């Protein structure tokens, strides 16, 4: 068993990460918990394990713990990542990863030295409406893939001024995840063409933005609006040989908000399917309606425990997190519309 | 009456033309028909009526001939404007309207000292699929729009190898018309991002793109592949108050194929419907489902008739002709993907 500590007790913590790390207690442990302020979300049976600390000093000089989850404020992951991997700790930071590119290799270096693992938390990896396009993609029954279309957008149409930079924007705060999964599938691409604009509230940073990643002859879109009444497919994938459409996102996030945790019946009910419409071997176009693949974020820990305990290799290739962080920053050097040619 | 003269006796005269010249026989009268070699579809019936003739001064001579259209082949069609409009005629040109910019501009001028009209053949601004969008925009309901896409695609996976310029491609073969539609509705963009791709077979010209064009914060996307198994809707629409989506291509050209002519009983028979869903003044969510309005492309005669014979003004505009063959051309301007900006 491994014994982990987090860093922060917010929503997202409690959300997001406790009910699949308190789901595996066979695997890991929840040692330390540092924060501030409370929560009558503390008082809790299901935390009674727990050491609830104000004092990060506690954390860090433990011996015994393994791996570090930064589930802070954005602008305290980087600073208390680097302080993690100087204790010896192993890092899962929430996105942002770092405000930077820049600061995302210094992080790695550090790491690597040390022998140490760092990495983001992409635990959209396993999203299920994701995983069926990717068995969709992987089955072959496509074809040459030649355009990826995934949307992430809602219906939200009053925003709040709310000022901020380019990492307070729509890009950086959902693009990080859907671009993210574009790249674990196709890898770094070639050009990245960008639309990126502020649509409700004129004070606001981004909230609507579509990044076009060219690989070759095969185009990745990936965009997200807080304008849209009537919803796009989630996914879209296109092949010489045939079609793959998905309605409907992953489900973990609704369960989880009407308070339905992992294991626990009618967790992620999905009644949506992947429509795949192709020409077989033989020439005869078949229509197929595949079932959504299983989801859970819980095997972000699953891959932390085989990287930790087994050498086994991150589940997030450090390439991948350049990448994503690098098309994020040069989607900025020129006022929108623009198009870039990525180096490296 | 007004009466009229072909120049070209191809396919484009006899399935996009004439079936709606000759049901407004009590507007127009094809009084002759060139063609530098005769053709076995003059014998049918319903040409009675028509002069064939390979001397086009017989035709450009005729004192009552008021419209000539030039549906020959691309790389004369300039030269035919241009002598129909020096003979003093009024002249409507079928796609490409000219090779160049320069080429359409001195058209414009040459028509303009001569007072008459010249101008390409826009039918599909009488789409039913393209109409139905016009009203839903032009309703009010969906609000300040944000967003217009257009899909013409098709699922037609062979291309023979057959090299050719940037103008036998797709984009200049389909975009000219679905451009037009956007350019009709929004007028000249600021900026233009392109992706234009060879698919298929890399010997031909490309058969796939995307073209955005974008007004202020508006974006109006034109897309179209020959790799699409399972179609997109042919028109989405996004405004801050709602949405429009439109599957489904006006039926015209599908039975005119199936040889059901104009004004006979289930022409164009259509049984898609435009879906609205919007936030009333009142803030309740209503749900549309609006019947396509009819599209009949004999209303470029109607129109032409009006301009013609009361001098109201040409349906199409001269700087919406200009703005879209300037936009093709500037899509080979640089290797793809690419952005531009136009001064006009």
């Amino acid at each position: 068993v491994i014994n982990c500590a987090f860093i922060g007790f917010g929503k997202s913590t409690t959300r997001y990460h406790l009910p699949y790390v308190l789901n595996r207690k066979d695997s890991w442990h929840v040692a330390h918990i540092f924060r501030r302020h409370a929560k009558p979300e503390e008082q809790a049976p299901i935390y009674s394990h727990i050491h609830f600390t104000s004092d990060l000093d506690e954390v860090l000089n433990d011996p015994d713990v393994k791996l570090v989850v930064v589930c802070t404020h954005a602008d305290s992951h980087f600073e208390y990542a680097k302080r993690a991997l100087e204790a010896g700790k192993n890092v899962l930071v929430e996105k942002p990863f770092t405000p930077t590119l820049a600061q995302a290799k210094e992080l790695f270096a550090l790491a690597k030295s040390k022998g140490l693992t760092v990495t983001p938390y992409q635990n959209r990896r396993f999203d299920s409406c994701f995983l069926t396009a990717k068995k969709a993609i992987e089955s072959g029954k496509l074809g040459e893939i030649v355009e990826v279309e995934s949307h992430f957008d809602y219906y939200r149409p009053v925003a709040e001024t709310k000022p901020g930079l380019p990492q307070d924007g729509a890009f950086y705060g959902l693009g990080v995840h859907t671009m993210d999964q574009i790249i674990s599938l196709f890898g770094r691409p070639d050009h990245v063409a960008y639309d990126i604009r502020s649509l409700r509230n004129k004070a606001n940073p981004d909230d609507t933005f579509e990044a076009q990643l060219f690989y070759g002859d095969l185009k990745a879109i990936v965009k997200t609006s807080h304008l849209v009444k009537i919803d796009y497919p989630k996914f879209i994938v296109h092949g010489k040989k045939g079609s793959f459409i998905k309605y409907g996102i992953d489900q973990q996030e609704t369960s989880l908000k009407a308070n339905i945790m992992p294991g626990e019946p009618g967790f992620a009910a999905d009644d949506s399917v992947g429509v795949l419409e192709y020409v077989n071997d033989e020439g005869v176009t078949v229509r197929e309606e595949m079932k959504p693949e299983m989801g859970d974020y819980g095997r972000v820990y699953d891959a932390l425990y085989q990287t930790i305990t087994h050498g086994a290799p991150n589940y997030v290739k450090e390439s991948e997190v350049l990448t994503n962080l690098e098309i994020l920053e040069r989607g900025f050097e020129q006022a929108s519309p623009s198009t870039v040619t990525l180096a490296k």
